């Protein structure tokens, strides 16, 4: 397909987020590369306003599902690439169990050769000494299933999944994700049958970087059809 051809090689990625969580304003800028042939993302994110007021792991899902590997037999179900280059709007509510929530609105599209994710995040009702504002979450990341269904009413998709963030005491901080994507073009998109993405992410630090930052390596594969 048209969208599909844009992802056959390595594509540069830019991520720009503006955030306000319980009145704590911040910005994050990210750069890296995606190679959808292998479901692979490598990015480095910098908090450009100083110290990030939430834990880095809580931003991973917000900070380009077009880089998922769709098996050849599932390629007709790849909404994300089908929307390109004009792109899509991705909206979420993320409910942190026994704590606040993020609401996000992003536009993902090509700007020239570069795949760009521009995001607005608003966080409310957080406890100032909870796991998020209290910075009680481990700097690591678990592997998840991301469930996708068509939303024909909006020529888009609905997505839901549960992120488990490890707490420093050994417990888990659940983050329930509800998501919708809709194309920016008037152009056609692939509306998928039910399926899921299998994800894994590894978080690290650049030992030479003194700014507050996150290095991310991610692999994602579409599944659940045969």
């Amino acid at each position: 397909s048209k969208g599909e051809e844009l992802f056959t090689g390595v594509v540069p990625i830019l991520v720009e987020l503006d955030g306000d969580v319980n009145g704590h304003k911040f910005s994050v800028s990210g750069e890296g590369e995606g190679d959808a042939t292998y479901g692979k993302l490598t990015l480095k994110f910098i908090c450009t306003t100083g110290k990030l007021p939430v834990p880095w792991p809580t931003l991973v899902t917000t900070l380009v599902q077009c880089f998922s590997r769709y098996p050849d037999h599932m390629k007709q179900h790849d909404f994300f690439k089908s929307a390109m280059p004009e792109g899509y709007v991705q909206e979420r509510t993320i409910f942190f169990k026994d704590d606040g929530n993020y609401k996000t609105r992003a536009e993902v599209k090509f700007e020239g050769d570069t795949l760009v994710n521009r995001i607005e995040l608003k966080g409310i009702d957080f406890k100032e000494d909870g796991n998020i504002l209290g910075h009680k979450l481990e700097y690591n990341y678990n592997s998840h299933n991301v469930y996708i269904m068509a939303d024909k009413q909006k020529n888009g998709i609905k997505v839901n999944f549960k992120i488990r963030h490890n707490i420093e005491d050994g417990s888990v901080q659940l983050a329930d994700h509800y998501q919708q994507n809709t194309p920016i073009g008037d152009g056609p998109v692939l509306l998928p049958d039910n399926h899921y993405l299998s994800t894994q992410s590894a978080l690290s630090k650049d030992p030479n970087e003194k700014r507050d930052h996150m290095v991310l390596l991610e692999f994602v594969t579409a599944a659940g059809i045969t």
